[PDB]
């Protein structure tokens, strides 16, 4: 028929009570399932919610059981972690025609960049040249803005590639894609494997290479899959890597924003920080040296969720901000205020929020005599600012801006990381009665900025904003059991959680989901046979254009009516979730 070939590796949806024993549940890949501790997410208060995903990352630390996925901690995965360190010893052996490119769209570039500049520093630092740089999905605008669409070609990819592999002549791609997803990535790894007497390739995520991506990329022949599946081949001789441990579904399903996005910096620092620190040691790295800094990293998790109280409250005077219609401010410092910006961009897409819904500030790039001129004067009694920061800080840079925002804010809160027995100046900092102090240990250090330092405070804000970011939404009403129905299609990846989460709620047909998908992002065209046959491209084009597509799909379905009738009949209801909600019944 027309569109048989486009939706062929769509799985038919299985007869009510036959979930598992079709088959289904078995090939959704683990980075899309639903994790059974978040079935009842909407449900859980502002305490729960941060327990359960506090519980969901730390699965991330979770052994091997006894058939089942390799993890972080199996010894083919931290085997594989050794072997690589080893190949970036090459290099830093050899700086000149050396370069160590990490590539990714969406977080998993982000966490490219971050990463670049840290092991940049670093060599800085000992006044070795830099080695390291990034290439994120749609170039550096990205790494700050919301840009869901940049990551499905293949042929951009391999351009971006293309320009910083220079006429360098030993290089090493980290290629990162949480799901084994990214068309971006996936080109780069086929690229890769076609020159390898200059490039060695190196694939990062976490599913199982039998679970990565294996529809059609509409600028590419070869599907993830098959690139993943050619790259583990070529690694009996060393030639290509494939880390991929498995670290169980996220809390809200397929937000790989959040796991996938610490499981990465966990995994890729640790390597690297072992790359280095062994060189100028003359040691092969082992085992040994990366389960020292997992284990710290795997503290960090519990470090971080002491907090959780005071984490649960940040929370609600986040929700009750956003409920009341105001803004929410999160100001930091060095990499933090970035991983600040980071965490507000993703609740665009993530959650059909505004960019100012949750805005992140660097001391997005605006300064102390700046932020008090700009942004300040248009604070209000509702809103909320967030400050985050180490006492190496600026610490007067910072009173400055909390004295000032206590004129309009009184919801303010802060994140605090010390070094364990630094004070913290000014005992009138009873402006927040009950921070959030963090205190890290004491631990050895021999390498310039004492990276490990950076890298757990780093985490455990990424982890602290992602879980109250996320928090705050699912409070408002705005998740269905652990998925976020009502997301814009924006790629094509977002294009199939789309129609999977049709075919799970709706119940019925494969050919019924496609084609109320279709009606509802083309609506008012109807489905013609060029239509039907189109690349999911032109879909998600339209789509990304359009509001409630995927809830008035579903809606068509479930009363099994037209476009029309179910607009109208949203039009109807209080808002979106009750329309689902009542429509589920
Ligand atoms: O080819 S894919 O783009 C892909 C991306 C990454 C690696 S492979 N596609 C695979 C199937 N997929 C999915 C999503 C949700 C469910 C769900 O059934 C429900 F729709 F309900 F969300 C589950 F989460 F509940 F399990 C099922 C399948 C989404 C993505
Ligand atoms: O790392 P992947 O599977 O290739 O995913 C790449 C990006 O889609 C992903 O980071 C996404 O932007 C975030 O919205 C996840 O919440």
């Amino acid at each position: 028929m027309p569109g048989t070939k486009r939706f062929q590796h769509v799985i038919e949806t299985p007869e009510p009570g036959k979930w598992e024993l079709s088959g289904y549940e078995a090939a959704v890949p683990i980075t899309e399932k639903s994790n059974p501790l978040t079935q009842d997410l909407d449900k859980a208060d502002a305490e729960n919610i941060v327990r359960l995903l506090g519980q969901c990352d730390a699965e991330i630390f979770q052994e091997e059981g006894q058939s089942t996925y390799q993890r972080l901690y199996s010894e083919s995965i931290l085997t594989t972690m050794v072997q690589v360190a080893g190949k970036v010893q090459e290099v830093l052996k050899e700086p000149d025609g050396g370069l160590v490119v990490l590539s990714g769209g969406g977080t998993s570039g982000r966490m490219a960049f971050l990463m670049s500049v840290s092991f940049n520093q670093l060599m800085k630092g000992l006044g070795q040249k830099p080695l390291y740089t990034y290439l994120i999905a749609g170039g550096d605008r990205s790494v700050v803005a919301s840009r869901e669409g940049t990551e499905d070609s293949a042929l951009h990819g391999i351009e971006e590639l293309k320009k910083v592999a220079a006429g360098k002549k030993r290089v090493i791609v980290i290629g990162i894609s949480v799901g084994l997803s990214a068309p971006f990535v996936a080109g780069q790894m086929d690229c890769c494997m076609n020159n390898t007497a200059v490039f060695l390739p190196v694939l990062v995520g976490f599913n199982p290479v039998s679970m990565a991506r294996n529809d059609p990329i509409e600028d590419w022949s070869s599907t993830f899959r098959q690139v993943a599946e050619r790259m583990q081949k070529m690694q009996e001789k060393q030639k290509a890597f494939v880390l991929n441990p498995a670290i169980g579904p996220e809390g809200l399903s397929g937000s790989s924003r959040m796991k996938g996005g610490s499981a990465t910096k966990i995994l890729l620092e640790t390597l690297l920080l072992a790359a280095h620190k062994t060189v100028d040691q003359g040691i092969a790295a082992s085992q040994r040296c990366l389960l020292e800094i997992l284990r710290t990293f795997e503290r960090a998790h519990q470090v971080t969720y002491s907090q959780s109280p005071k984490i649960a409250t940040l929370m609600k005077s986040v929700s009750t901000s956003l409920e009341k219609k105001g803004h929410v401010y999160l100001v930091g410092w060095q990499t933090l205020g970035i991983i600040a910006i980071m965490d507000g961009v993703e609740c665009i897409h993530t959650f059909g929020a505004d960019f100012r819904d949750v805005r992140g500030f660097l001391i997005f790039t605006f300064s102390q005599e700046d932020f008090l001129t700009s942004i300040l004067p248009s604070l209000t009694e509702i809103d909320t600012v967030v400050f985050i920061f180490t006492l190496d800080d600026n610490l007067t840079e910072v009173q400055t801006i909390v004295e000032q925002v206590k004129e309009k804010t009184n919801h303010i809160q802060a994140l605090a990381h010390s070094t364990v027995g630094q004070t913290l100046p000014i005992p009138l900092k009873k402006l927040f009665p009950s921070i959030i102090s963090i205190t890290w240990p004491l631990l050895f250090f021999e390498y310039e900025g004492n990276f490990i330092q950076k890298f757990q405070r780093e985490l455990s804000t990424k982890w602290v904003l992602n879980t109250v970011s996320t928090g705050a939404h699912v409070l408002l009403g705005k998740i269905l059991q652990n998925h976020m129905l009502d997301l814009r299609i924006s790629n094509s990846k977002l294009f199939w959680r789309a129609l999977a989460m049709l075919q799970r709620f709706s119940g019925q047909s494969k050919a019924r989901c496609i084609e109320s998908l279709l009606r509802a992002i083309h609506f008012p065209q109807p489905l013609s046979d060029d239509i039907r046959a189109a690349p999911i491209s032109c879909h998600v084009q339209v789509a990304h254009e359009k509001e409630q597509v995927i809830p008035i799909a579903l809606l068509s379905l479930l009363f099994r009516c037209s476009i029309t009738e179910a607009q109208a009949h949203l039009a109807a209801a209080p808002s979106v979730c009750e329309a689902v909600r009542s429509a589920l019944a």
